[PDB]
């Protein structure tokens, strides 16, 4: 069986059908379906006008404007609000009531086909679920804000919400169950997933959610001072910074490609960690995000939730702050480490920096090797940027959850990157190739253990999407994943060895204690994509 032309709110769409076996199995692939009219710079998205005939949804549309780490040219196009769908099909009849997984992924900066992480075929077919990938506005075009009416901000979030509302209204025609939507995404997408479940705008739309290395409680997920950054990029492009209204009007009119290129990620030595410069992110606009995310968990009370991080999630970032971490030739001193912590602890000044340098150097047993120091730098950023906020998000979700499940994991499959050190664990986004089944899609570049991890991850993910329990659904699982409880703080460690010892307890509880107890008590003084 195969869908023909599917009716959507704006008209008919037609994709392609890829035969998967002699059994008559296949997968219906739709690419380039608009979920909104091409967006006006810095304005909320609107419904796409109706069209006659059949929209040929046979190829990926350009994604929104973004740039690479070199930041010399832009990629994408402003006209980018399109989505893609994969519908696994059986023999007798087209699929119906299938779980719907919406992948939220996108960033202002890419480091490395470009639609590698936008193809949901492996996931949809191995897990028997519908996968929807789409594009949303990123960087300044997606998140510029003046902190007021002149430019409320959160455009990329509105775009995501638009895609979600569209899937809710139209996925049934594709064979999906509108009441079984699972949002999943990593990094900014992960924080986005979190933010979407917390926004009152998504009431009744989301069933479950998966945050991979990113939650709305992450420090880098909410910009506390958007006006400061709005003014900076504005002045950089020749706009009036005198009054917000005129500045906003100018930003809406300036060249989108120049505006995009004006968003710089300083790779040269800086006083603050790189993450400080990834300023164009969501803001508490009192609308889409009506309050600080931590106070919005009642909105996700009935949303099943899986949130997790990677072994060395912070490696990618700290390696930009301290490049010597990756070099076996160059060394790192206690000074370099103190400088790193001070930059990360500005809010609590010298005391905060001292308390932090102390705790993280305690395990050095005053005779630390280079590998030890570099590993500690990675742990520091992994903790602050991902582990800790995820731990409290998971905890907050469990505590407020009503009829919703809460699970947490630690992805620790060691990096295969030759450039990085031998002791390297799972870096930021390393989980993606497994979640997206690349060891199967593109086998020749992978080993048996990679297929094992991928199989396990897609299984857990798609099972969760179907039942709200990673253990049950369309796939068998290599290990029992127990739901997270506050008392036990249990998590599944995902890697090539999934066995009886896979469920672990209390991950870095001492560090969680430091940050939430010690640190917070101190007085306040002052092909991967990153950023929102």
């Amino acid at each position: 069986a195969k869908l023909g032309s599917v009716y959507t709110e704006g008209g008919f769409v037609e994709g392609v059908n890829k035969k998967l076996s002699l059994f008559g199995d296949s997968v219906d692939i739709f690419k380039g379906i608009p979920f909104a009219a091409a967006p006006k710079a810095l304005e909320k998205p609107e419904r796409h006008p109706g069209w006659q005939g059949t929209l040929k949804a046979k190829s990926f549309k350009k994604r929104c404007l973004q740039a690479t780490l070199t930041q010399d040219s832009t990629y994408g196009n402003e006209d980018c609000l399109y989505l893609n769908i994969w519908v696994p099909q059986g023999r007798k009849e087209v699929s119906h009531d299938l779980p719907v997984m919406i992948w939220i992924y996108g960033g202002a900066f890419l480091m490395g086909l470009s639609n590698y992480l936008y193809d949901g075929e492996e996931i949809a077919t191995r897990g028997n679920v519908i996968v929807v990938t789409f594009n949303y506005r990123v960087g300044p075009l997606g998140f510029l804000s003046t902190g007021d009416s002149n430019l409320p901000g959160n455009y990329g979030l509105w775009d995501q919400h638009m895609a979600i509302a569209w899937v809710k209204r139209n996925i049934e025609a594709f064979g999906g169950d509108p009441d079984q939507i699972t949002l999943f995404g990593e990094s900014a997408g992960g924080a986005s997933v979190s933010l979407q479940t917390l926004s009152p705008y998504n009431k009744g739309l989301i069933k479950r959610a998966i945050s991979q290395s990113g939650v709305g409680l992450c420090p880098w997920a909410i910009q506390q001072d958007p006006l400061f950054w709005a003014k900076r990029i504005a002045e950089k492009v020749g706009c009036p910074v005198d009054d917000t209204s005129k500045m906003a009007g100018c930003l809406k009119i300036t060249d989108p490609r120049a505006l995009t290129l004006a968003y710089k990620l300083p790779l040269g030595s800086t006083e603050y960690p790189k993450l400080h410069y990834l300023s164009f992110v969501p803001v508490i606009d009192g609308d889409f995000i009506p309050d600080d995310p931590v106070n919005l968990y009642a909105n996700a009370a009935d949303v099943d939730y899986i949130a997790g991080t990677n072994d060395m999630d912070g490696h990618l970032f700290v390696g930009m702050d301290v490049p010597a971490i990756n070099s076996n030739k160059q060394d790192v001193t206690e000074e370099d480490f103190y400088k790193l912590v001070s930059g990360l602890t500005v809010t609590k000044g010298l005391r905060g920096a001292q308390a932090t340098y102390e705790v993280y150097t305690e395990p050095w047993a005053q005779d630390s090797s280079q590998e030890t120091r570099k590993k500690t730098m990675v742990d520091l950023e992994t903790d602050i940027l991902f582990l800790i906020p995820t731990k409290i998000a998971v905890a907050q979700h469990k505590s407020h959850a009503k009829s919703a499940n809460t699970y947490t994991y630690l992805f620790s499959q060691p990096s295969r990157m030759p450039i990085y050190p031998k002791w390297m664990g799972a870096d930021h986004a390393d989980d993606l190739q497994y979640v997206f089944g690349k060891p199967f899609a593109t086998p020749l570049g992978y080993r048996a253990q990679d297929r094992t991890v991928s199989k396990a991850m897609i299984a857990y993910w798609t099972n969760f999407a179907r039942t709200g329990d990673p253990n049950t659904g369309h796939s068998t699982v290599p290990a029992n994943w127990d739901p997270y409880t506050l008392e036990d703080d249990n998590y599944l460690e995902i890697n090539k060895q999934m066995d009886s010892n896979s469920m672990k307890l209390h991950l870095r509880t001492n560090y969680l204690q430091f940050w939430t107890q010690t640190y917070q008590a101190l007085p306040t003084v002052t092909p991967v994509v990153i950023g929102f």
